[PDB]
């Protein structure tokens, strides 16, 4: 099996990921090949746009593969981190990328499936879009750009993602600054026919629609009310003292993730507010993505997802200012992007 099938067709260069039995969950070959096609195509004038699909009909992708990170964490992390060094250089990439770049996120959209669309310049979601960034539940911290992203999305709305881990809709990716456009799932092929016949802007104007109405943006004042805390606790807390069906779910929710993994979540995006470029900003999730290897969170959250992860500190109360800042380490080497 090719797991991304690579061709060209009316100028655009199109990448499909193609490992539908595991709704395409990105390997390290699968980065290494996206990475190499759009460096061999950025200067070639016979390729005027780049567009991502993915095989099937559940998602264009799901994460990463979870087994892959798994295995490597168990031993001495050197595959994880050269898929992360690989991987983050891909997303940066495709985010100064010169030609168009249209991703096309429909169904199951998660973790590194975020990471290969949501940077792309033509971002395309439908009716069928669950987005999300789940890594807290696994003990990990939201990677691939997605600090980015999320510290640049309306309000508070990026940290209600990010520590509840929960999907939202095409509408709420579109409001969120995830994505761009808006086609129904049963127009996608219509669509990226039409790209590839009629280029991007012709096929916008004939199958794009006004995105129905996004229920994150309804639920914005609570979550504004509620996520200015000072620790992922004093969320909680005032999650649960609004007294509401929404935001007690939220609290539900945030409430079974890694104690530790919530608390750099928190840091790691109000420190990406600071940064405007993507590359500082995939240097310090880099950090993050490599101190995570040597925790336990990591491998038990992982583990539970393939087999009620006990997690290790259990309690948010156990969490210390420097066990937090021990994430954001420097590591040798540092994330570079040089060989453009
Ligand atoms: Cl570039
Ligand atoms: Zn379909
Ligand atoms: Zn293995
Ligand atoms: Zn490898
Ligand atoms: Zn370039
Ligand atoms: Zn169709």
């Amino acid at each position: 099996n090719e797991d991304v099938l690579v061709n060209v067709e009316g100028g655009v260069g199109l990448l499909t990921l193609n490992r539908p039995k595991a709704i395409n969950s990105l390997t390290h070959g699968m980065v290494t090949t996206m990475a190499e096609r759009l460096a061999a195509w950025e200067n070639d004038d016979s390729v005027r746009a780049v567009l991502l699909t993915g095989a099937g009909e559940r998602g264009l992708c799901a994460g990463g593969d979870v087994v892959a990170i798994y295995h490597s964490a168990k031993a001495d992390g050197a595959e994880a981190r050269r898929f992360w060094f690989d991987e983050y250089r891909l997303n940066a990439h495709i985010g100064r990328y010169p030609k168009p770049y249209v991703s096309i996120m429909d169904g199951i959209v998660m973790g590194g499936g975020v990471g290969v669309g949501a940077h792309g310049n033509v971002r395309v979601v439908t009716d069928t879009t669950k987005m999300a960034m789940p890594e807290v539940g696994i003990g990990f911290i939201p990677d691939v750009g997605g600090t980015y992203l999320l510290s640049r999305a309306p309000g508070k709305l990026g940290l209600h993602a990010a520590l509840t881990g929960a999907p939202f809709s095409g509408a709420d990716a579109i409001v969120m600054g995830f994505a761009d456009h808006y086609v129904p799932h049963d127009k996608i092929d219509e669509f990226t026919r039409a790209v590839i016949a009629d280029g991007v802007d012709a096929a916008l104007a004939a199958h794009a629609q006004e995105p129905p109405a996004s229920p994150l943006a309804e639920q914005r004042s609570w979550i504004d009310e509620c996520y200015t805390g000072d620790t992922v606790a004093d969320i909680i807390a005032a999650l649960r003292a609004h007294d509401a069906p929404a935001a007690g779910e939220a609290a539900d929710l945030i409430a079974t993730r890694s104690p530790i993994a919530l608390s750099v979540t928190l840091e790691s995006v109000r420190r990406a507010a600071k940064l405007q470029s993507l590359e500082d900003t995939l240097r310090q999730e880099y950090r993050v993505s490599c101190a995570s290897l040597k925790s336990h969170d990591l491998v038990e959250g992982i583990r539970a997802q393939l087999v009620n992860p006990k997690w290790r500190p259990a309690t948010l109360a156990e969490v210390t200012e420097a066990d937090v800042e021990a994430y954001f380490a420097p590591v040798d080497p540092e994330l570079t992007f040089e060989g453009e």
